[PDB]
């Protein structure tokens, strides 16, 4: 599914993302916007390293989920990468939380550094009731 902006904001809030390990909801929203355009079915094959990015947060198969086809990969979220292509984003959120428990936090995603870090991200949650 492709979420609408404010629907996603409330969905993320109910899933415990607001302020998770210091990360505001607007930062999560900016991440999802730039990774996938709020699209849970999004995928991107990385031909350079044989890994794939899955779902609304474009989480990568080398470290975080198992797809069986990424050489030498691990599965730190302990999920099939299929779980990151559901309309229901609970598993994707659990995995995103796992990612940010590691030292880099939200900086794990280069798109966040490029498109969200040191930016005014208030617009992503305006009007959404969060």
């Amino acid at each position: 599914k492709v979420f609408e902006r404010c629907e996603l904001a409330r969905t993320l809030k109910r899933l415990g993302m607001d302020g998770y390990r210091g990360i505001s909801l607007a930062n999560w929203m900016c991440l999802a916007k730039w990774e996938s355009g709020y699209n849970t079915r999004a995928t991107n094959y990385n031909a350079g390293d044989r890994s794939t990015d899955y779902g609304i947060f474009q989480i990568n198969s080398r470290y975080w989920c198992n797809d069986g086809k990424t050489p030498g990969a691990v599965n730190a979220c302990h999920l099939s990468c299929s779980a990151l292509l559901q309309d229901n984003i609970a598993d994707a959120v659990a995995c995103a939380k796992r990612v940010v428990r590691d030292p880099q936090g939200i900086r794990a995603w280069v798109a966040w550094r490029n498109r969200c870090q040191n930016r005014d991200v208030r617009q992503y949650v305006q009007g959404c009731g969060v």
